[PDB]
């Protein structure tokens, strides 16, 4: 069972301290594009984390697409080989991008729009709000609307968590509900009552972040429930790379 | 006494909310300016700040030359009358760097070597809050290390004068400043950035250098900013207009 991530942003915007605090693990990463294979024991899954470094607004995306082109033509060419074997091939497709906002606490980049934009047919794109620290609650809740007003407004295509299944919808609706995930990481952590806590420490306090009134990083968690996991995964099979594979059969003729 | 100041650095990057706090008035404004007449030590401010994005710092070395331009036309004239002309002059700039907490971006680097002979420049780290302690720490020691490598000529407050070495070594020594910048007050008077976490206090040496950043409002460093801009960097300009025009 694998599952790929790709975390796309601008240099020292939290991608890393986020992949880290997500899997609660510190990754040695490897050659702006780095990636490394991860497999997590008694789950069964085999992880692979991407991270692009972003700034020519259509140029800023390109060798993200490029990346993302490269694991579907590796998938497609292994599913057309007279002498294939589908188990023990290695799909490096990308099942969800994390697209990460900084915290202007004002709206989306023009940039963003466009690379967000050019991602939706590609990829499960997911919006974040980096170092969401930075801002406070009042702003927060403004700066979520106006990015989602501009997401629907260019009718933008982000990724939606199912909410079919009536176990759980009710978790899948709430995440819905908070994106963009105002996120917090760090690879910082104190042992409270008697369990590890990941924490951002300043004179004035300490931002928890698997508390659910500092940030949203406990909602993004959740994107690696078995279901949700599946879902992305089913999504990416059956339609950003069907829509890659129809392209390419046209042009191999 | 006038005094002006211009605030550069990326959209929405707290420009204006730090202009607000430095003095405690709410200001309603690519480039906006406000006049506030600072009836405490009186004296006639303006306050200019720039949105940036080498072709990305140019309107504000225009913005700059132009003041100077104006201040040397009215020398040149024959019926001049320099007291009661309005000089405005940029006496100083704020360039506001990102708290990406790893180092000094290329474009600031280009930008601050551009503008160190046409203004007094105060890097500041803008949004500091942002950073933890320790890792400010390295940031500012990073940020001084590549202004110095780079041979770039950023402002130093004057410490000759033992009426205000103790001060200004101080302040020199947090350059460049962390700063924060607040909307909101609490009991606890406290000017504030609040989070459910805990609030920022802008004013307390602690949090943040606002409190450092401030001094440069005290007359002394006022007066010194400004006759650096006059025999300096506007003598500079000069220079060159006058090689231009014959
Ligand atoms: N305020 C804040 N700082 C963060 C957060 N996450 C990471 N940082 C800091 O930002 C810096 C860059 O983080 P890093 O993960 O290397 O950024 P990357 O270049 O996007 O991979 C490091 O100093 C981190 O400690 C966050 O959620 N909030
Ligand atoms: N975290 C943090 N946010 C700030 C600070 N100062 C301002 N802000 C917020 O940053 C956003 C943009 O600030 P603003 O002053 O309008 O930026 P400007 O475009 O550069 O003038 C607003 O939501 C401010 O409340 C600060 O010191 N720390």
């Amino acid at each position: 069972f694998v599952f790929n991530i790709l975390c796309v942003g601008e240099t020292g915007i939290g991608k890393s301290t986020l992949l880290e605090t997500l899997f609660n693990q510190k990754f040695d990463f490897s050659p702006k594009l780095k990636a490394v294979t991860y497999d997590l024991k008694e789950a069964n899954v085999k992880l692979k984390l991407t991270v692009v470094e972003t700034c020519n607004k259509e140029n800023n995306i390109k060798p993200v697409v490029d990346y993302i082109d490269n694991q579907f033509e590796n998938y497609l060419q292994e599913e057309l080989k007279m002498k294939r074997s589908m188990q023990a091939f290695h799909d490096t497709r990308v099942h969800v991008c994390l697209y990460f906002i900084a915290p202007t606490g004002h709206s989306l980049k023009s940039i963003d729009l466009v690379a967000m934009k050019k991602l939706e047919n590609k990829v499960n794109v997911i919006p974040v709000i980096a170092k969401s620290d930075t801002i406070t609650k009042s702003e927060l809740q403004k700066f979520k609307a106006r990015i989602l007003s501009e997401i629907q407004s260019n009718e933008i295509g982000i990724y939606q968590f199912p909410t079919d299944d009536e176990a759980v919808s009710e978790t899948n609706s709430v995440m819905n509900q908070h994106i963009p995930f105002a996120v917090v990481g760090s690879s910082e952590e104190v042992k409270i009552n008697g369990k590890t806590v990941r924490v951002r420490q300043y004179p004035w306090g300490s931002v928890q972040v698997e508390n659910e009134n500092h940030c949203d990083f406990v909602r993004l968690r959740e994107m690696l429930l078995r279901v949700n996991m599946e879902d992305l995964r089913e999504r990416t099979h059956g339609v950003h790379y069907e829509t890659y594979r129809r392209q390419r059969l046209i042009e191999m003729g």
